[PDB]
């Protein structure tokens, strides 16, 4: 049992489960995992972690679980359900890689496209890991949990089930599902909306703790959901102005991705040569590590110095692309679209968009020819639902110029938006 | 010309010259060392790291000496005066190590009894390899700079030294206590790491450092232009040493923070003979050699850790499993606390010695478990209106708490069974009794 004093929600007592599975390699790798991945490179005040965050996400579920029990003593919400939705906050991240969604969200589709990797099955694989090699089952037996029940319960919350599709608890719990990842209001973002403010300077009028004091179980539909009060909607659209401000000032800062491609590039050139080793000794790459957790518990933002540190005459093409982010010669800026309709470019398709561009015919023929190496495809998404950025690598104003040619035919051949 | 968005104090310009300085991989370096060097490990809010308090010290150094140039053109205040002043401020903390105070005030006087270190020198040096690697000195003439004296002027502002400097002449006497003022105390490195660490700590920081600027001026006190608070900011003085007093208590000092410092400190000790870092020429350094080679230095950062922890050579097996001791939380043992009031302080040279001092101890009821030098932890906490002077608005021109202990030992045990922590106890108390220190309490 112990305490840890936090600056976003002050002292967060967490009872001995808890601080067992806390100090053990699988949740201690979070402080080594930027939350906002690049975005540091931009917003100096964002050093902050994965690992706080899990603990911040860890008490906020606890103390919501906790206060629909004391409102609501109906609901049967028992201490080994507030246990199992605090651990389910905690471990939610563990399956974050190296710069957070910079990792799932565009190094794995780029390295390995037929793959489907999320981090959220990371952590459901990081959290089974985490309880296999510390002997947590004993622990858990110990305070009241039943693990095969619990720790289904606990990955469930994590990644969603595999008709009332859940086994870890009955559908008269149904509402113990909506904590910890929902509605699209979970403690999760509470959380990090929170922090991220914190970090960047951004004013947060979002108050969380008088949510938790008018949060209580309604059924609606038949289904048991968590509701907030009548007049209690101003607080709740402060919390969607500030989603929108950290998504417009922070996570689409235009040099903020800028910034994550060219780590993601620098990764690309590296693949090959960096070495992890996993479980029995063998080894795997940065693309593969996601394939053995014990090489996964040694894959975190240490891969950046690893590369930048390197003196193997094979790292020099991933060691120069990071040495141009320290410069701050980055990839330059072309333009920017979205696809109309419905229509959501797939992960599995990344890889094939820098080929699309460079294929492109420019109707005028210009001096410069450039390849599809030359230009890096950011697809920006949100949960404007997909943005299209391209950036290119060439920063002499004559490639600038055939860049900016190629991407706006591309824009036409697929029928997208326009660029202004 | 850029701008930098911080969370202390907001947007940041920064002057061409500047921003050269910092896109630069010496400066850079500043993101991969933690401001409190092991404390994050006790507080997690404080992930932040060298290079954004460097930008905050040169930001405040530029806000105070422009301050007092527009509003005493008398002291001729140049605009490579200002840009010098910001230089120095950016750069002072270029020297620290891996993990920060834990690396110069730890790890070399026990790897290099021999040696002097300071980061403050190695601030120096490494602005120098700064300056050399990047062709900052044609940059520096382009805007106005005159490099021989300017680059001597910057250095003095962060090493230190009739008249002793030969940057600017004695009549820009207050230029000198901007970035590092030892004599006073207050400076705006200290009120930007101050109102930085209870931001990420979560601590009430009542100093309000922006009306102190204001309130500034220069006046001559005791035949010095030095630079004085307005006589009602001693409120606001109050709040600066109510916070430098709880950031010491809380967390500069913290049982458990520096524990893991020098849990750190062991592993990098016993990683030391077997970790290279390619230095200039493509010779090999060490952990320890490090400094005495700016390339190398450039790459030595607290991506040292894992480095060591993420290893799977045989060779760095007893270094890793300190580090992993960290991350099960099974830490050394906190034995007790002395000070040397009193008597002679202890000195960097002789940090090596002092726990077989401890082992040495004869406790007179001689005890079933003997301990050894390498189970002992010894721990040296050195903490360094005395001078500071005001002046009233009406004559503008004419100056007018509980003391921390100035130094403190902390011995840990690395053996956690709790006869031997009994009688590490006794050993303890005996040192203590043996050197004059005083009683440690139960
Ligand atoms: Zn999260
Ligand atoms: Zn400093």
């Amino acid at each position: 049992g112990k305490v840890i004093n936090d600056p976003i929600h002050g002292h967060i007592e967490l009872h001995p489960l808890l601080v067992r599975i806390i100090d053990t390699p699988q949740f201690q790798r979070l402080r080594y995992i930027k939350q906002l991945g690049g975005g540091y490179y931009v917003f100096p005040g964002a050093s902050h972690n994965r690992f706080e965050h899990s603990l911040g996400v860890g008490y906020l579920a606890g103390c919501l679980v906790h206060a629909l029990g004391e409102k609501q003593p109906e609901l049967q919400i028992s201490e080994r359900d507030v246990l199992c939705v605090q651990i389910a906050g905690l471990c939610h991240d563990l399956g974050h890689g190296p710069f957070s969604h910079m990792f799932d969200g565009r190094f794995i589709p780029l390295a390995r496209p037929e793959v489907k990797w999320t981090h959220e099955q990371g952590s459901v694989m990081m959290f089974e890991h985490l309880i296999n090699s510390n002997g947590i089952k004993p622990v858990m037996e110990q305070y009241g949990l039943i693990p095969e029940e619990d720790i289904c319960f606990i990955k469930e919350q994590i990644v969603g089930p595999l008709l009332w599709p859940y086994k870890g608890r009955p559908e008269n719990k149904s509402f113990l599902y909506e904590i910890v990842s929902n509605n699209g209001i979970d403690v999760d973002k509470w959380d990090y909306f929170a922090r991220d403010c914190h970090h960047l300077g951004i004013q947060n009028n979002f108050d969380y703790k008088r949510f938790i004091k008018f949060a209580r179980v309604c059924e609606v539909d038949n289904e048991l959901r968590i509701c907030a009060r009548d007049k209690e909607v101003g607080n709740l659209y402060d919390m969607f102005h500030t989603r929108n401000s950290l998504h417009r000032r922070a996570y689409q800062h235009k040099v903020g991705n800028i910034i994550d491609t060219m780590i993601t590039d620098a990764f690309l050139k590296a693949d090959d040569y960096i070495e992890i080793t996993g479980a029995g000794g063998k080894k795997y790459r940065i693309s593969t590590a996601i394939d053995d957790m014990e090489a996964y518990t040694k894959l975190t933002d240490n891969i950046f110095l690893e590369i930048l540190y390197s003196t193997d005459p094979k790292l020099k093409d991933a060691r120069e692309i990071l040495k141009q982010i320290e410069y701050r010669n980055l990839f330059k800026y072309v333009g920017e679209t979205q696809p109309t309709g419905q229509i959501k470019i797939k992960r599995e398709d990344y890889e094939s968009l820098p080929k699309e561009v460079a294929s492109a015919k420019p109707k005028v023929l210009l001096d410069v020819k450039l390849k599809a190496e030359d230009f890096i495809v950011d697809v920006i998404n949100m949960d404007a639902e997909q943005l299209i950025r391209v950036y290119c690598k060439k920063v002499d104003r004559k490639s600038l110029y055939a860049a900016r040619q190629y991407f706006v035919q591309w824009c036409a051949d697929r029928n997208f938006t326009k660029p202004q």
